[PDB]
């Protein structure tokens, strides 16, 4: 539980903004890439399993599922790759929601800066500092904290 | 002192890579720039504070210190802007040896990417996961879930 991540890939302004978020926390991290490639995804992981102990993540598509390159950045990192299946049928409408919810959180920002990724960073520090009580980020902390004793 | 950073650039292939390190702990976030500009920085530690409960701090130079872009994005993030002055002489040869070992680690993953930005998020990986017994990213999210609770 402490582990695993969700891949998740949203449009905005032509753009796309990966997202991996942290299933028991709601914790998320966030980039702006031009388009989703196994290249641009396998790098996304490879940051983000140096900054938060990453143990499985599961995947957003088939084909960054497939991606040789993903695999070997998972395989470098200690990722055990999963589907991204749904098998757990709320799963879909969580991300769903919190795609809408971050995609909010741009526009209310969204005049605070020139490019879209600084907009989608300030909404990641807004989304992971929102007390719902703790915030997402305290949460994560608690978390594997907890796991580490 | 579990919510103060330092900043810190280094150089290695002709370019700068900026560092931010957790004093408390050891833990570090790191990214490869061309060049270290005031926007840069801001970007950086906008994105640093999304991640982690930023308090404070303590950036590597004047010109950062001065620039208007990185004050603005430390209002906006709710962070205290101080100068890196090593009052305490022991901050300066702890950054040093960081830079030394981190280009150590660099030179042992490079043969395993093209490209310097991944050696990087590979070192940092290294660097965070390094148990030395605690690792850094163990250490980090300790720290701060004490301070939660
Ligand atoms: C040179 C003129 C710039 C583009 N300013 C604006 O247009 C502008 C427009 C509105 C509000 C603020 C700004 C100030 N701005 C610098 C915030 C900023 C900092 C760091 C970054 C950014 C940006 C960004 O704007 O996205 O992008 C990646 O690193
Ligand atoms: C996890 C690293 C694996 C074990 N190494 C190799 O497969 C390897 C080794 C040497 C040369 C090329 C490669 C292949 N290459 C595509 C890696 C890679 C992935 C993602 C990226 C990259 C890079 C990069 O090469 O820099 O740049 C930004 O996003
Ligand atoms: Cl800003």
């Amino acid at each position: 539980s402490p582990g695993i991540w969700q891949l998740d890939c949203t449009h905005l302004e032509g753009k796309v903004i990966l997202v991996a978020v942290h299933v028991a926390s709601g914790y998320i991290e966030a980039e702006v890439i031009p388009a989703e490639t196994g290249q641009e995804t396998a790098y996304f992981l490879l940051k983000l399993a140096g900054r938060w102990p990453v143990k499985t993540v599961h995947t957003d598509n088939g084909s960054n599922f497939t991606s040789t390159t993903v695999k070997a950045a998972c395989w470098w990192a200690g990722i055990k790759q999963e589907d991204g299946i749904p098998y757990n049928p709320q799963s879909q409408g969580v991300i769903e929601s919190m795609n809408k919810e971050l995609k909010k959180i741009i526009g209310q920002v969204r005049d605070q800066a020139e490019h879209l990724k600084t907009a989608v960073q300030m909404a990641v520090f807004i989304h992971n500092h929102k007390r719902k009580g703790y915030s997402a980020g305290e949460r994560i902390v608690d978390i594997i904290a907890t796991d580490i004793q």
